[PDB]
């Protein structure tokens, strides 16, 4: 039921091994444990207690890594907040998660959260003296460790409860797939508030593996850092991968794995990576599975071009249509099972009832298996748009647009975009006149920047079926004029 | 609470990878699952049912690997029988374990067991037609998978219940310690009825790693097999390591890990291996921990010479004397904890109550921890003699000797042996005269070869404490004459 705290045990086993490279800082596992314990001590002085929930709002920094581990050492659930959200979106997640604390810094406006939660500046925190405490020496396998919001298909996101067991099994199953050696070093340049970034911190302490951490993604900095630090592993969404190949015809020799996830990649990009020797491992995974649950090796990447691979060890996948399992190549809903699959959504009894069916999680994605069991994800959802690896839910964007008094009805769908893959376009029926600029200013207070419509169209009615349900796939073809 | 059957998933994932090389003949994971399923179907036709217990009595052969997996595919607990035991010793274990079946071959005297268990000849079995069955597609993590007998300190051994979860976590923790790559291959030339050998079969399917299986250990054949099949990993007890060093001064280039366990090694041997580049990882582990639980890497083998190393990830060790905490360097009983620790001894109420203390397992070994947490096991037991990595319990050997009509009292202690480490000597008080030849003939029917006393001595009294308990340590000193 329990394991020794991973960071604590890792510091006991290999104290001097490097845990984190960040800018000009190198942090050993012994130093990481000491810093996380000290932050935990300072948090306990601000009355944080075992069983509490603490939200984290930070850019990728060493201090963010300390805060996550410090929560674990106190027995406190960590809510990872997306730094690009508007205040309005964060406030809902602070309230819905039951967070009693917000750990952030001066680059965010702490004042507008004072009413809901006790706000703590991580940099001022670390300057304070505090009593020593007895830390939580054990992680309970079925306890919720972290919460991440996603799947806003009804208009508001759901908090995914990720257990310590989920994270352990994700890291173990990935190591069984990719192999692990003492020389491996993993570069993380995507957000730590997504499981793509955060999972590397759990791999780090479980494997005893260095993470090279970047605050932002810059191709030139990443190539320099790979060379300076002998990086062997790197995670990317397809936009990042495309930017890398835009920069160089050759992959750095030390890279043995580019773990690609977070949405579909254009086929010519995968073909060019294979032709030029970039060792891309395409993968399929989500917040609910605590990162990858299916991965595709480069040796199959051309024969199975388009596939996300096979399930990781201990994990399982099937394709069902209306509760009947599908034959090979027959399209249906992707359902997954495994020790890395989330406990449940937080405080969403009805969604949990619908999403789980006898131990399997319904993903809401459509796909098929070929006759050797390789997974092919079909890009057919209209309730989800993926831009630069960031999920966007039309129901959320439509809810915000409807709230404007000039707006009678609203529909949002994804438009092709050479850089971002897809971007949201808005389709409106209006009571009163309103310009695109007005609408964009109105959305800025309520939606993260990547969620706001890149184009607006005006219609007399939107396409609906006989049950009055919006037909989002038909928006791009309806009689419309562009709104300026 | 369950995982897909490891062999089934591994065959699904990498069917063409080599699972087993035996007499240089190759078995892929696809072929291994097919042979294991077919033997399971043949066993079901002999009325073997989910929930039964089957004992296995086989030398190291491919068919013994099939049998273990076939049991898993039927949901049957597998009792691994030591092939060196007398018929008498094996009959006790068949009855104690509740085995309904015995899976063996014509190398063994099957007629002796058919009064207690239904005996099945694996070679005859594989020639039979049988109907297809629905195999058990999942392994229950807390269900007992295998039973192995050990710890005969009361005079009869105890059956260790090893769960699927125990074997999974043993394999994962070892991979996290040693690293794992697609090129790794593991050579096993020690009995599959010990967990030293059996654990490699589970590493094999979980990692997707070839096992090179030898029926016996010959140094020249092991060396030829390493270079022929590019072996990288090999398991050994110290007698095996000494034979290797007598044969060659150079370790084969492909070997990256010699995993040493099963008892203490002479320090000049460990120093010589380090001097000549043999990558020896000394370890501490037992049946009850489903193999290694503490291991030491070559980089510390000089500075920590005599150490067993540090606990594997997820595992823990402490030292206690009289239930009190022991400071570093303070001697006490080694106690261990981890997901690889056995469920319990089978139907041994008093032993389970005495051996488990608040979630920790008392090992019966004495040791201490240095100020960096490295474990030093002190060779101090007199209730256990280790001969060539085989455990010998004086209580068992004394019981056999006492049952002889001429024998009034008996005490067995370990004598130094250059080749085997320790061999048993017997110390006897006699009712009537009896020769050493007659006692040896008597012991042939009741004890495995390595357990039989190599020398007998006759005394008028044996060393005993105030409560008339034998003081086995002091037998060596006693006033005695050799019995010819
Ligand atoms: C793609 C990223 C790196 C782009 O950010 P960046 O700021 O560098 O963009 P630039 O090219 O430099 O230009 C900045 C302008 O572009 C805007 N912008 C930035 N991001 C987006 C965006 N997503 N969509 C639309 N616009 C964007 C900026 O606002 C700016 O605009 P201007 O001011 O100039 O006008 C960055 O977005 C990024 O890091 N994306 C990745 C986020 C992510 O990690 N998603 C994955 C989520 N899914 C999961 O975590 C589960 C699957 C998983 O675990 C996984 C995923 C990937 C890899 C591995 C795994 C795994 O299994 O381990
Ligand atoms: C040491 C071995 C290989 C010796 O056997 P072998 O038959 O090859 O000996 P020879 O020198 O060739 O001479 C043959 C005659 O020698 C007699 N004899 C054989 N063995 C012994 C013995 N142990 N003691 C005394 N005499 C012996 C025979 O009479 C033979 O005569 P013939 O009949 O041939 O004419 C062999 O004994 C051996 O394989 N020992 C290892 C057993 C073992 O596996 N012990 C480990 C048990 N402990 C565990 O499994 C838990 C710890 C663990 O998991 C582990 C252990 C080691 C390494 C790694 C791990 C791990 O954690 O994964
Ligand atoms: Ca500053
Ligand atoms: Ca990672
Ligand atoms: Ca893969
Ligand atoms: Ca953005
Ligand atoms: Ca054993
Ligand atoms: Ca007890
Ligand atoms: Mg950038
Ligand atoms: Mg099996
Ligand atoms: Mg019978
Ligand atoms: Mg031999
Ligand atoms: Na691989
Ligand atoms: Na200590």
């Amino acid at each position: 039921t329990e394991q020794p705290n991973w960071l604590m045990q890792r510091a006991q086993l290999t104290p001097e091994r490097i845990a984190l490279i960040y800018e000009d800082q190198t942090v050993t596992f012994a130093e990481l444990f000491a810093a996380s314990k000290r932050m935990a001590e300072q948090l306990a002085a601000h009355s944080v207690r075992k069983g509490d929930t603490a939200a984290i709002l930070l850019q990728n920094r060493a201090e963010m890594v300390y805060a996550v581990h410090a929560c674990f050492l106190l027995g406190v659930k960590a809510v990872l907040l997306n730094t690009k959200l508007s205040t309005h979106e964060r406030l809902f997640q602070l309230e819905d998660s039951g967070s009693g604390f917000l750990l952030t810094d001066s680059s965010f406006e702490k004042k507008e959260y004072e009413h809901i939660v006790q706000t703590i500046d991580v940099d001022e925190l670390m300057k304070e003296a505090a009593e020593e405490i007895e830390i939580e020496a054990y992680m309970q396998m079925d306890a919720t460790a972290t919460l991440m919001y996603t799947s806003g298909t009804t208009g508001k996101p759901k908090g995914v409860q990720q257990t310590f067991g989920n994270h352990y099994f994700s890291a173990v199953s990935s190591a069984l797939n990719l192999g692990i050696t003492e020389q491996d070093r993993w570069l993380i340049a995507l957000p730590l508030f997504h499981i793509s970034g955060l999972s590397a911190l759990f791999k780090s302490v479980i494997y005893g593996m260095t993470v090279v951490l970047h605050q932002r993604f810059s191709v030139s900095d990443v190539l320099h850092s790979i060379n300076r630090h002998e990086v062997t592993m790197i995670s990317a969404v397809q936009t990042m991968l495309a930017s890398l190949l835009e920069e160089t015809n050759r992959c750095p020799e030390s890279i043995r794995c580019i773990l690609l996830g977070g949405g579909p990649a254009p086929l010519p990009l995968l073909e060019e990576c294979r032709e030029k020797g970039f060792p891309v491992f395409q993968s399929y995974g989500m917040t609910e599975t605590c990162s990858q649950i299916v991965t595709l090796s480069p040796e199959f990447s051309m024969e199975k071009l388009g596939s996300a691979g096979k399930p990781l060890f201990s994990c399982e996948i099937k394709i069902e249509r209306d509760g009947q399992v599908c034959e090979p190549y027959e399209h249906g809903e992707i359902m997954v099972k495994g020790p890395n699959v989330m406990k449940s959504y937080f405080n969403r009894e009805s969604a949990n009832e619908a999403s789980f069916q006898n131990g399997w999680l319904k993903t809401g994605d459509l796909g098929y298996l070929d006759n050797e069991g390789f997974l092919y994800v079909l890009d057919r959802r209209s309730d989800l748009i993926i831009s630069g690896g960031e999920n966007i839910y039309p129901a959320e964007v439509e809810s915000v647009l409807l709230s404007h008094p000039a707006v009678a009805e609203a529909g949002v769908s994804g438009a092709e975009d050479k850089k971002w893959g897809k971007v949201p376009h808005a389709y409106l029926v209006l009571h009163k006149p309103v310009s695109a600029g007005e609408l964009t200013d109105y959305c800025k207070e309520r939606l993260a920047k990547y969620k706001r419509p890149k184009k607006f169209f005006v219609l007399d009615r939107l396409p609906r079926n006989a049950s009055n349900k919006l037909l989002r796939n038909q928006l791009k073809d309806a009689r419309k004029g562009e709104l300026l």
